[PDB]
């Protein structure tokens, strides 16, 4: 594992980590999203987005307008330093990223960019501490 | 419509058509099977599946151990006359088949053979009627 992390979502609107830490000497950090309740992607479906705190509310508005075959995520966003696709119950997704790209000691937001999802489904990363 | 029919399954396991008639001056019938329900295929997977009214039980069982991801039909069973894929919660799947495999005025049985589904419903297809 080390720079791996599995975080689960179910059939109500919260991970079951609201915080991750990323080791400073990952230089690659693998989010593996299970979803874990029964209800089909239509009715639950459930995705990680990870941007600077500043930028969940840009990302989570054009997200949702994105549509769901974006995976809610507005094609190639800047402000997206990572996200997995949109799962429903049953199903997993795994993003790779590049840990350069996180300022360290700087607090992170990942997030749930799912119609209605984004103000309840959400945490916080941060690189190492 | 003309050679083409949708039936809808929920989360009960049950269809919205009871009899479905292929009509004579079709050469080819296409199904369009749509799972309205809202939980996923582990908890809730349907199928669409026609067989000879006598051979209804035999090629459920056998598919029921063929297992979900052989969409629970035994695979090349030479029974089944068509069938489409087990699909989820706010999925749809279709299946074209060829009118010459049915015999005038018989009876056919249409079925979803995932475990138990078969067994508390009954469908019948007939060409015309
Ligand atoms: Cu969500
Ligand atoms: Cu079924």
């Amino acid at each position: 594992a080390q720079c791996e992390a599995t975080i689960e979502s179910n059939d109500a609107m919260q991970y079951d980590l609201k915080e991750m830490v990323v080791d400073k000497s990952c230089k690659q950090f693998t989010v593996h999203l299970k979803h874990v309740g029964k209800m089909a992607k239509s009715a639950m479906g459930h995705n990680w987005v990870l941007t600077k705190e500043a930028d969940k509310e840009g990302v989570a508005t054009d997200g949702m307008n994105a549509g769901l075959a974006q995976d809610y995520v507005k094609a190639g966003d800047t402000r997206v330093i990572a996200h997995t696709k949109v799962i429903g119950g049953g199903e997993s997704d795994s993003v790779t990223f590049d840990v350069s790209k996180l300022t360290p000691g700087e607090a992170y937001a990942y997030f749930c960019s799912f119609p209605g999802h984004w103000a309840m489904h959400k945490g916080t990363l941060k690189l190492s501490n």
